[PDB]
RNA sequence: UUUUUUUUUUUUUUUUUUUUUUUUUUCUCCUCUUUUUUUUUUUU
């Protein structure tokens, strides 16, 4: 969120996400659009899970509808 | 009743060349609560 983007500079490389379903973890992604997306869906995958980190890595897919509308 | 003389617009043209997007950082990060997980069935 947006109070809790600002703080994060401006050109934030890393950045956590948060699934949908509480059965997954939260995963560490490298974008630089997270202060314009904030009203998106979006789909990432995963690479490789490292143990010097406690979550697993990952990287951006594509974008999806917009969440408020029925699509 | 007033003669004679005092040059002018730099000369030159018939020289070879075998490279190539970019370029250089920013750390670790507490996801709150009825559950085992329901399940046949038929009309698309």
């Amino acid at each position: 969120s947006k109070e809790e983007v600002q703080s994060q500079g401006k050109n934030a490389q890393k950045i956590l996400v948060t699934p949908w379903d509480y059965r997954i973890p939260k995963i560490r992604i490298s974008t630089q659009q997270a202060e314009t997306l904030q009203d998106f869906r979006v789909v990432v995958r995963i690479d490789s899970w490292e143990s010097t980190s406690v979550y697993p890595n990952g990287h951006f897919v594509r974008v999806l509808g917009r969440i408020g509308d029925l699509e």
